[PDB]
């Protein structure tokens, strides 16, 4: 008999499964929402600075109506490699924050030391990458390990995941800790750390500690050190499918799982996927308006605590947002904090800028009032912004990026338990100035100028 | 100088020929209309139990609004291995009848013997497939082997294939005859298979006989005793292509063969393989009329009486069909009678209950009238059902499938010599009662529930 | 570790470097317009004979409406094994015009007497692949060595190149001397040519000559010579990528580089290649208006002259199509001058005829007053011509073929210093007779029938 050569199936399951992390393909678990699932694992927060700047740049005439296809092209090219090497080195990427990434290394408490050594070689060669030469970009890395918690909260027909955790909490300020082109380590790790392996220089005012290099013992070979580790990692590609960089790629049609991970994509994308769309369309670079809501609690890392909360607060966010034209772009903790990041025109209809203020009004009115939410802060910021799939061709998701998605993020941390809004959102809208309050000038991270920010005070007085 | 590695070429003509067998495409014949063609050969029909059911399941809310694509995907999953194993065994897929499918091994005369072993073999693997474990799905395999004639008619730029014989009626009989997971051979086969090596026992008031397993002699060897039937093969792929599963894979563009080739298939596939077409939007959930035509004749096997027939039936039936907006989904032999599957709304319109009735009298009094046509029978249903490509990415084609699909299948067999409706088609289009007659509820195969079957009278009285 | 095999990326960039040629995609140069650049090489220019005539065929009733569908097919089955052979020899496809191209191998002066016994070999092979058996297609090649020059011209949102110089002639002019299934040798090649392998018979009044067959010397070895010529080859793949076609395979995603590159392809190409546009409808057979511009000077071959009138040119002709909604298809030295190949109703708009005979005049009328152009010539032609992306899948390019698209390409050479049209053109627009100019019937070289051509003569006396 003839024994004809199998081509890669590209099923829809398969193509859904590229949205999502290994977390949630294959992990099963309740379909009650809030759910909560404890585990350790070491956390990698890559991010990648001055494209919001290149994204700005890309509007201009010069590209010839071309900026988002552009954009995407670079984009991925360099973020693609990026995936590589943490889908290769064991990792699983959680979440694309724009053009910043989650990965994480889920292993039992005593493989921590171990995976910390992958982890860090695997940090130092993406550093590697852009050390040598797209001319204007830099990269960030914190690294923490610890104990990690997952939420999953949803409705019937969405879901949506986050992690929890000090180690969640330390990766981030490890990154915001971190120089460009540094690798900064959390203080629970490099406790964690095989510490005659890694050398290191202390930070100024911080417990945290930047990683200079390895120096790893006399006749240590990391191919074998390496595959001690692949033994403790659940689904890390082997045997017949080692030459693939997901294990996600040789799923089979399940309608039961399907219907599952579908739930966490949103729709335009499943079109997309279900051949019934043309690809570029989702990449553009199209006037938005971003409503960036965060909510803190009096326990950060209580799972127990601000789960059911979350799941009560998106409830109504998800429900306010579809009477108004509203979408969750994304759902994760950001500093000390929920935040769920909405756009508006993603859903084109005029009075957009008068339906995003009043909802985000809305949001904050309902989510003060729910038990355990201490500081309810939401940011409004509007204009063009970037809009596509972003990651390699086994790993991507639908993101946002732009200069407008840093200043309504910024926003609800430098105003906090206040609705803010930037001047475009403000004229544009005609409300007269009773609804709002002039604020004072910030001086802002991550953002170029703010011009007038105002507060939106509301209908009555 | 650089030997570069040539690239599998995706040809339209190749695209075409992936919905049509070897017969078709290598069948060099006569473009008058009809012809007929003579020849022996094993026949194997697999029937999957339980999709309609599923299809049905498929339109509930739990899918959200992704129930067609999720048919496809887990239909053409186990399809897709059943079609494999037909062709790597030596098989050509001629007809694919819903969730159905009809293969066909053509040899001359003397080595059917040897054949019937290799799809008996065939046949068990297939059995094989679905005794591990998409959780309510069964098969039946007819088995049958004998004379076959094919009939080719049609008009000049539309062509449809179907094969008749005592051995087409023999895989039909003993297919209806096998119980869930089952390998039934007709009275013909087993007389033609090697009784040696085929193990049996009898089913109840029948001649036909039901595999058990092979009990193939001391020192055989299958791969050898396969290699040997190849070469009585003609298109089995070999030499540099014998990593292929079809030969027509390897075809070139040729114009005269592809204006041959694509009159067999549908416009709307035609546009899709033209790339002027998404692919997503032919795999549908959608409400449509069923208008199954079954023309029975005197001599049902006589090649040369019926061939004229339906060449004049068709004529019509086409004709009239694109007055009100109809479309030939598939034409084949159907339990003594040639049968015509139209579909309603595949070309949406309103009225299209009254435009199904009309048309289904006007084919009736036309092909009563015809010499040779001892009965016609006409069945009419209206629902939901599936519509999309079923099958192998190198075979495959467009079908039909629901339970409205089997209604109007069985309407016609059950209520012979007249044109019947169903209840959706009878209050929804609105001609007086004495348009209609109420028939008795009669207990049907394969299908759930009737409601009040209907008999369209006709204008006058 | 694992290393997983890394999938051919199909970036926008790589598909961009398709429709342009090595020259292009790795020549940098300065952004001014006009740009000149110097050098040697060897020109084949090969035409294939008989695809307009299949054109008219295609049109017919017998393919269904998928005429455009099965021309593409058959055009680039054959095309594609003509640029294989060019890319494998070492050569570069500088331009598709219609069903004839022209290739590139650009060398130092002192190794032209090695790359023409490579380019005759390759040739003879190209010959070689027609004179098997698209039953009633012949090719014609003409071969030329010598100096050439590049001149690059265009606007900040467009670039058009082309090559000038006597090799650039004489190519031309021996492929216009070569009879069916012949290769022909320019005055100057063959005299650069080793004479001791190429043995020639002599044309008749010509100084040209047709090579009969290579007689190479005794102990030669083609593998061995090829390799030596391989040396001097820029971008002949190599090493880990001598199994790819072109090395525009291997590009990266280059911002900068996509820009230029950009300019030279349509928007209609460009929003295919960037998913926004189904492939299928740019491969069509549809009713347009030729516009065949020719400028000709009083010496072809001088680069500084006639660089800066033909940017002088383009400008203003860019400039008037875009009012009335024309197309520059292709701008190439043919037969002692410049012509540009335009198209009206690619821009779908009625009173496309009134628009064509208007602009025609407005180019020649400020053409005409250009300095150092010697003679404007245009020819105007209306009806079905094809239009789609000729070429390998590595490189292919948009062009029309038809036989008005031959038509304005004679009536420009054999009606030179006026503008004419065809009668299609007149009848359909209805300006007075006075307006046009009824002209004498000349008998023309490939095509069939003019009809009455006319003169269009103005709008005032
Ligand atoms: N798509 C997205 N997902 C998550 N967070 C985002 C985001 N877009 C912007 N932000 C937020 O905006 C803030 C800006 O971070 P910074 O590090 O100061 C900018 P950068 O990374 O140095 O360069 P960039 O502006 O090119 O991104 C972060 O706190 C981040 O959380
Ligand atoms: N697309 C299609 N092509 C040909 N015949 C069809 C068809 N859809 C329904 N039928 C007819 O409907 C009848 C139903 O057959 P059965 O075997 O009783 C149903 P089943 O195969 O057991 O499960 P199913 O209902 O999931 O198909 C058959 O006689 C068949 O010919
Ligand atoms: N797309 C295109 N690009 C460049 N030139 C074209 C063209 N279409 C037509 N022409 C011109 O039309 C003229 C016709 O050339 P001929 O050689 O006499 C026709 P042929 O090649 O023998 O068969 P054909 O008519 O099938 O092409 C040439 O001078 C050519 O330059
Ligand atoms: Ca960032
Ligand atoms: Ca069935
Ligand atoms: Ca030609
Ligand atoms: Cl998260
Ligand atoms: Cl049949
Ligand atoms: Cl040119």
């Amino acid at each position: 008999m003839n024994t004809p050569k199998e081509e890669f199936q590209d099923w829809p399951i398969v193509r859904i499964a590229a949205h999502l992390p290994d977390l949630i393909v294959y992990g099963h678990f309740s379909p009650e929402r809030p759910f909560m699932d404890y585990f350790d694992g070491v956390l990698m927060f890559v991010d990648i600075s001055g494209f919001t700047a290149m994204t700005e740049k890309f509007s201009s005439a010069m590209y010839m109506d071309r900026g988002a296809e552009q954009l995407v092209e670079i984009l991925n090219y360099h973020i693609s490699a990026i995936v590589e090497k943490v889908l290769i080195f064991g990792g699983d990427i959680l979440k694309f924050a724009g053009d910043a990434l989650l990965a994480l290394w889920r292993v039992e408490r005593k493989q921590l030391k171990n995976i910390i050594t992958v982890v860090i070689k695997c940090s130092l060669e993406i550093h590697g990458l852009f050390e040598t030469q797209g001319l204007d970009i830099r990269v960030k890395i914190g690294l923490a390990a610890g104990h990690i918690s997952m939420l999953v909260f949803g409705d019937e027909t969405h879901s949506h995941f986050l992690v929890i955790g000090q180690a969640v909490d330390d990766v981030r300020l490890a990154q915001n800790m971190a120089q460009m082109n540094d690798v900064i380590l959390s203080p629970n790790c490099w406790q964690l750390c095989d510490r005659s392996m890694i050398e290191i220089e202390s930070v100024p005012d911080q417990r945290a500690v930047k990683v200079n290099f390895l120096k790893p013992p006399p006749n240590f070979n990391f191919d074998e050190f390496f595959t001690k580790c692949t033994t403790f990692m659940h689904y890390y590609p082997s045997g017949e499918h080692k030459n693939l960089l997901r294990l996600a790629c040789t799923l089979k049609p399940d309608p039961e799982l399907e219907m599952s991970l579908q739930k966490y994509v949103m729709e335009s994308i499943l079109k997309q996927i279900d051949n019934k769309q043309l690809q570029g369309y989702l990449s553009e670079l199209r006037p938005v308006t971003i409503v960036f809501v965060n909510l803190m609690f009096e326990d950060q890392d209580k799972a127990e605590e601000i789960g059911p909360a979350i799941q009560d607060a998106y409830m109504h966010i998800t429900s306010v947002l579809k009477i108004f034209q509203g979408q969750i772009n994304k759902v994760f903790m950001f500093d000390k904090g929920c935040s769920f990041l909405c756009v508006f025109g993603f859903e084109k209809v005029p009075d957009e800028l008068t339906h995003a203020l009043e909802c985000a009004m809305d949001i904050f009115d309902f989510c003060s009032q729910v038990h355990k939410i201490q500081t309810v802060s939401i940011g409004v910021a509007s204009g063009i912004v970037f809009c596509g799939i972003v990651g390699h061709t086994v790993r991507h998701e639908y993101t946002v990026i732009g200069q407008k998605v840093n200043l309504a993020a910024r926003m609800m941390m430098y105003y906090p338990g206040i609705v803010t809004c930037d001047s475009v959102t403000y004229n544009g809208s005609n409300l007269p100035p009773y609804f709002f309050k002039e604020l004072p000038k910030k001086v802002m991270k991550g953002v170029a100028d703010s011009g007038p920010l105002y507060q939106y005070w509301g209908r009555t007085e």
